[PDB]
């Protein structure tokens, strides 16, 4: 595990915690550069705050970066409260992102978490209760927008 | 399909139209398979707007608004280039059973076959005005192409 792994579901829980507050989906991350920690950076789910279809948790983070080289993001972890969908992982398959770092992976799994350690990345889910927790919560209160957000 | 042609008319005029903005000339629209109505079109932003995830598959279905999953299920996306795996991996969480792909020559990645491998139907008929325009760009400006691509 590396140094930055505490620090980095911490901001990724903040994030979709911040988002449960304005009314959205309770899903958040952040981008780290696994040289010395800097957050190049964070966001969260923004289906209901924008009305978007593609803003999810770990698309959000990665636009919240700006455009970055392609060497940055080689050396990176990404962070993220809930398990990444089939776009989020081909985001990070996309942009050469090494390590992914899930929350939980119990209230949503897609093929992605899989297809992203065929195509040679790290996954690593740290089971945390807290994402778990506040997801589980979203969905039992407000189950017809969870199902808005995977597309079923 | 009876759409195909419409289809590729029109992600080729975003793609023309993204390219005298002067960014990436990738365009794509959205199309529902019954009645051929666009659903929604767009380009890739990358210099429009400074973006990182906004290709011209994600810029399209941005443009498009949330929908009900369903809507998606009987939909064709049109796209003047190979999707990347963002974009294929897009067209897969939502269900889109239909690509049409302009041109696949001056770009192909891994996400054409993933999208065969995952019960898609890829379909790339190679427009040469997309692949005329895309060369251009690549030409013109082969620095921002492999910035974006390498
Ligand atoms: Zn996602
Ligand atoms: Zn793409």
């Amino acid at each position: 595990a590396s140094k930055w792994d505490q620090k980095g579901m911490d901001i990724a829980y903040e994030e979709a915690a911040l988002g449960y507050k304005e009314g959205g989906v309770p899903i958040g991350g952040c981008l780290i550069n696994n040289k010395d920690g800097s957050v190049l950076g964070r966001g969260h789910n923004m289906r209901f705050q924008k009305g978007s279809a593609t803003l999810h948790g770990e698309i959000s983070t990665l636009e919240n970066c700006g455009r970055l080289e392609g060497k940055v993001y080689k050396d990176t972890t990404l962070y993220t409260t809930l398990s990444p969908c089939d776009m989020c992982t081909g985001a990070i398959i996309w942009y050469g992102i090494p390590r992914c770092v899930v929350g939980e992976n119990v209230n949503f799994k897609s093929k992605g978490e899989k297809y992203l350690q065929t195509r040679g990345h790290e996954v690593v889910v740290v089971d945390d209760e807290r994402c778990k927790k506040i997801m589980k919560q979203f969905i039992d209160e407000r189950p017809q927008d969870w199902f808005e957000d995977i597309g079923e």
